[PDB]
């Protein structure tokens, strides 16, 4: 029963089951494969649709007239099969020109380079029926600190941005704009290093209701930081367009893992918090296969990382009504009527009641919260010794 | 030349000198000192002020007729020395009722606990004449996921802040809160984990304007982070309201070295964008001697932290005067007016210019930056072996 | 079916389920507990045997006829219950006089100190009848190397651990020395950071045959290694001879959290290597509660990791039985005897043949392992999806 | 007075000026160099020697008759400059056929061609005068341990290895083998992730005395490990038989930094602790200039790791002959008679008399060792504040 359908919304990059298996100490280890072909493929495999940068379906110097046959193709593929193009983006980290950054280049010729081809990649978009654009910053960061360009990025990035979104506006594009933050790598630091970084980011901007966020596990992951949390961040903000799952070990480079392969626990935590907050964008597993595999050990990753999001899916819902489970949380968010009056929008009646009332300090410093208890509930769950 | 004068605001708690020398793994090795004697040392030292917990002046419990009496005995010490308070802050994170959070407790007794502690605090600082008040959310964190509560927090903390600010306005308090971040120790993750995270917060705030940062470069590099680029984004919102000056190496427990100690071309880069910003704020060393030392390598640890900043500091401006270095930095950040041109606010009628330019891409592509020479030239100078 | 039995070998220290849950920020949560009431605990809960440093018996200064009350008073616990005590190891940390090393202090009456107290340990455990003695080396490390002291540790703890060995046999006593690597905390580096650290110092020692590896799952993974490569080379080299189970986030602070309770996979495939070996030592959790728990949540945090470990067994051998797997893994390690003949011991004539012969690179460099669909059924396998 | 000179013996691989900046996210951005270029270029620039992979000299599938031409071509241009060979290594981690492995690959087929293009490079150095051979596991590692691979591979390296060194024997070279250690990229991890795992294996080597180590900064710092430790236990061991100089930022990708560019005061005494050890060897610089720089910038960061080098070389002389310094040592390092004669080898009167001396254990606990003083000397020597 862990079949995909359509309104998973699972959804693959042509650059993730794409991926030749060429890393920078090794070559090629797969064929190049053709878009309309992995187009079929993703369909029979239940994908819901696929996301692609300009450079994955145009190759860069494309005459416009090469290019419009392309996207024709492309296209046909894609009425062929009903998959969608949920989201777009442009490769802002490829091309030379972008070697100190494309939004954050010194030099206005790169930054004004990488804008078009933004605007570019938007049309692209909308010729396609996408209606997310996605933003990773790879470029966009330092090893050398001491041209003291940490203070002039934050002005040339909220530029880009604004620009963008206004041509859309002007346009008639119903893009949302979802930034993808990540630490390090290709760059010493990249500047935009965290969730929480974006969303400080988009409210310093002249539309911030376009803008959103599109955390990936891996990226968090490693720095080591809590993915679950910056999620729930995001969720919280009301800012969470759109997610990249896959698994990573912390503290080095991408591995772009299967999802779910590594860090069983944290995924059935994701999958939970998604499922119950009542997402709707896509669920895109930006990842590839391992090194070591074969075409038909690509498929086996692309079908693994929808199949164990789907286990995680029911095994989470399981859990939430297990009565054991249901009876702990109860007693851990019990809820002091009296304590509850203490609190809430400020008074000065309550700050001078709070100030003088009898708190029960005792009990509270006694208090065991029975975490470890439901925490073997929760991988026993996982585990699958219980029902 | 490297003497500490008042106009450099240098700050320490009285935790941080004071600390005694105790590990997870260990007994002190240090006696406990006399609040009124590290005021007179810090005095003697240099410091232009000095910070506290409420914890730190008034043990627990202390009857309400005892603390006025210390109180008072404290301000006669900073009128004698003339030494300022400029921030206090609750300890939220010592009591044991604080085991699952402080205002993140599931428990509102809890909650309400640690908004009465904070209020008290807060008339304490007043009392002193502190115009900062920190909030470091040691305790807001997990190990355990499956409650759910990662949902809840951001709510509890808002009802918090919003309550604080609140009765600060209605007491005709002056206070700016400077929030701390920190990514995990003592819980397996703290929430609020960076300073994106708490900048992204404080946007959702009724108040935003009273609300700050309060960076700790251990923090931030704890997780691998790059202190200089989350500084630059505090200062480009204008919401350095304080600022945690130390040392750690990477990825383990907070080790609150001494300034400059581990990181000497980072705390190069910090002090020159400090200094060359205009803030105005404290220079505080959250820090405390290494475990091997006595009481007099507490105040050589003390003597360090100002002696490195103001010898980086000094060398920063010379840095910054090299004829080379400017030579190489207007080259850098070379800009063609044509270029410019392109860029700036949406037009439309710039959007077809810039879809049609002809953009000098080879140039760019082929481009060197000289950031190997610029870095070179930086650790030069870092080594005094440039001028 | 997942009950504890003696035959598991399942072992707490007095210090695990003991510890009273303060911390660097915080107070104790939890009361101390007796010695021999911990001891009936454990064996009702199926423990096989209990560990113990000296001072977890014995408190510093204890005069020389309360000790021996004291360990009479437990061995008659120990009797009643039939608990074992199978090892014990010098509290080298606590004491202040091991500030700057014990083992690796400068100061020649401390490192006499230190093995003072080394030997009175071994005394103690001849006693009650320990097998196993254990040295962690928490104190032995820098965070200043400007003493140049580096170059000195190895002699140093050579001449210690020569000193007990050869001390044990001039006793009659049967030790096995178990040496327990950590990369940092409580010092900023530990000398001994890894497996590999304290494998390569035994074949320095005069009677290596005496000295083996007790590795612990946290300490590895605190620097972000993998515990099960280094224990597969601890095993190859003969010389796991103790192993403390628990699990932890990596790049932070010892978190001794409950075996298996954050990384299942890695879990898994450490029980399987454990248990496929033929291993027959003590199975450690050095661990413990949750600082959120009352004595309550202790014991359910002790019968968890029994638990989980068990649960984990099982599931390892119905694994490893899967006839996909079989198999998978057949096809995985497929052995050509052509192959297989240019390879073993020296020839000449094997290096002839080999430099000449007609290797399939062709074939070889277009083979998939299908290892994603190997990964797939493990994951599968822990989620006991798959019987 | 910083100029290189060939008693220095510095040292760059043709890999490593010779790199085109093409990383995982981005296309070359310089041109390919001609081996007799960079040859000329790095004897004009003062370096010692050139190391090479035999890819770098000779690509694969080339003719034996085109290669023997190479060989002589590139033998002129040593002849011509003066420049030495003093290492070379077989590249095991580009070709396809190693994408699981070299060493370990599971296939035999596969294990025989890396050992043949091993004995290949061999023949190939011994042509032009090497000494070193190094061997890196950059493929010996896993993202799967489903395999049950980890237990297999310490005897399949032993084979290789013991291989090598009988076909040395037998044809007549005067090798010296060094390990190189790495713990993760482009593997999850690497079984041979360390320094100490690596000294560990030696020992269980037929012929141990050929093989040491070749320890890179970068590669134990990415793991957060401490690179000065580690070094002194391979110097302990007399084991240090090659060292690659660079910097790196902890916890993520490998960088190849400039050397002390990012880790000033690590580097500064790693080049005291290879300086005051007669370490006789290269000293290698395996890195490669930014991103971000043209041919130009690849001779700055050639000049820049030598002439950091020189400085910090220079620098730590004078620090040691610093009369405060030798001061604060030589109390540091205080030795009473009276101790040292309960310690040293074995006795069983001297146990006896140890458990029953005097100690005196309050002065100890009380003993400040000034090592915040002496830390900051040592900063305020780095910062060239102090002669």
């Amino acid at each position: 029963m862990y079949e995909p359908k359509p309104e998973h919304r699972f959804t693959f990059g042509l650059w993730t089951v794409g991926n030749v298996g060429r890393d920078p100490f090794g070559d090629a280890v797969r064929e190049r494969l053709d878009p309309v072909y992995v187009v079929h493929k993703l369909a029979e495999l239940g994908a819901y649709g696929v996301n692609l940068h300009d450079e994955d379906l145009i190759p860069r110097g494309t005459p416009p007239q090469e290019r419009d046959q392309i996207v024709r193709r492309f296209k046909k593929a894609l009425d062929e099969t009903g998959l969608k193009v949920p989201m777009v983006t442009a490769n802002l980290f490829s091309d030379p020109a972008f070697k100190d950054g494309a939004f954050t280049s010194p030099d206005p010729w790169v930054r004004a380079y990488a804008l078009r081809k933004s605007l570019e990649t938007m049309d692209l978009g909308a010729e396609l029926g996408a209606e997310i654009y996605v933003v990773w910053p790879g470029r966009e960061g330092a090893e050398v600190e001491a041209t003291g360009k940490a203070r002039k990025v934050w002005d040339w990035v909220r530029e880009a941005l604004n620009f963008m979104a206004a041509y859309a506006e002007d346009q008639g594009y119903g893009y949302r704009f979802a930034l993808e933050p990540k630490p390090n790598e290709p760059r010493g630091d990249i500047y935009f290093a965290t969730v929480g970084s974006m969303l400080a980011f988009i409210h310093t901007l002249d539309r911030p209701e376009r803008f959103g966020l599109n955390p990936e596990f891996a990226h968090e992951t490693m720095a080591g930081l809590n993915f679950v949390h910056a999620v729930a961040q995001a969720l919280d903000a009301g800012k969470l367009f759109h997610i990249d799952l896959n698994d990573q070990r912390m503290s080095r480079f991408d591995q772009d893992l299967r999802f779910g392969s590594e860090n069983l626990k944290a995924a059935f935590f994701l999958v939970d918090l998604l499922e119950s907050s009542g997402y709707q964008g896509p669920r895109h597993f930006d990842a590839h296969a391992l090194r070591t595999e074969d075409e038909e050990g690509v498929w086996a990753f692309a079908r693994g990382c929808m199949r164990t999001y789907l286990i995680l899916k029911e095994r989470a819902e399981a859990f939430r009504e297990d009565p054991e489970v249901k009876e702990l949380l109860a007693a851990y968010y019990q809820e002091d009527p009296a304590a509850l009056a203490l609190l809430g929008p400020y008074s000065r009646e309550k700050a001078e009641a709070l100030k003088r009332a009898e708190l029960p300090l005792e009990a509270k410093r006694r208090r065991g919260y029975a975490l470890e208890r439901l925490d073997q509930l929760a991988v026993e769950y996982l585990l699958g010794v219980r029902g």
